[PDB]
């Protein structure tokens, strides 16, 4: 696989886990676009920047030199060379990230970072196969029921299922504009499947 594989989908549909495993099986990096959006949100919070102040936020992001590090075991985001990854997957970041991700300048900043990577790679996000890498040779859209996505996510947050579900429903709703599947994406419902099964299906499709 020498081109680009995109994997898009709503929260907890399985994108990061599948992209990591598929990329490792193909011998290429994977790029988690949401990690950059999460970093943008985390930095704005930490800096006391008003979430509607695009200019100030962009001044900060470019000013700090924020970078995505694609490592096989998982992506990392650095700001001024320092690893912020451990702070990006909190309920707090989950709850405010959509508001920051809606800013045109932030999306343009994230996409510039993604476009700096030479192919091949597998990229996961909301609009990888539509807005960012529409030329991708292999596109996938993962989806599952809100209940199972909330069930999966609750295992990864200091929150119970019902709150996780409420939060997930809201976030996916707030992400609607950037979340439609590419028309040529293979849509897979991952509910009821193991990570291994989804990876196997995706690789089989890629290797058709
Ligand atoms: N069939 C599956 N496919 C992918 N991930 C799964 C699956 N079943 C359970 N998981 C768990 O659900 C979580 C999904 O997280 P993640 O890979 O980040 O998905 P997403 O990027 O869509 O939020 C992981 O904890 C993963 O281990
Ligand atoms: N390409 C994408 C990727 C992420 N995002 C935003 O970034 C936030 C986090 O993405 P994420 O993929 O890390 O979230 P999860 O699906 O991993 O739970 C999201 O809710 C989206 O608002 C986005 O607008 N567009
Ligand atoms: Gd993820």
């Amino acid at each position: 696989m020498r081109g680009i594989v995109t994997i898009d989908g709503p929260s907890a549909s399985g994108k990061s886990s599948v992209a990591r495993r598929v990329a490792a099986a193909l011998g290429v990096p994977y790029l988690s676009s949401g990690l950059l959006y999460r970093a943008a949100a985390f930095l704005a919070l930490r800096a006391g920047v008003d979430p509607g102040d695009e200019e100030g936020l962009l001044a900060l992001l470019e000013g700090l030199g924020v970078r995505l590090l694609a490592q096989a075991e998982g992506n990392r985001v650095l700001a001024d060379g320092e690893d912020l990854t451990s702070f990006l997957h909190t309920p707090e970041v989950d709850r405010v990230v959509s508001a920051v991700a809606r800013l045109p300048g932030v999306r343009a900043w994230v996409n510039r970072r993604l476009k700096e990577v030479p192919p091949p790679f597998v990229a996961e996000g909301r609009d990888m196969g539509t807005a960012v890498f529409p030329e991708a040779a292999h596109k996938f859209y993962l989806t599952a029921s809100p209940e199972v996505r909330a069930w999966r996510r609750a295992r990864e947050r200091p929150q119970a299922y019902e709150e996780v579900l409420r939060d997930l429903l809201r976030r996916d709703e707030r992400d609607k504009a950037q979340s439609a599947p590419a028309p040529d994406a293979l849509v897979l419902d991952t509910g009821g499947m193991t990570l291994d099964e989804v990876v196997a299906w995706v690789l089989a499709h890629i290797r058709r």
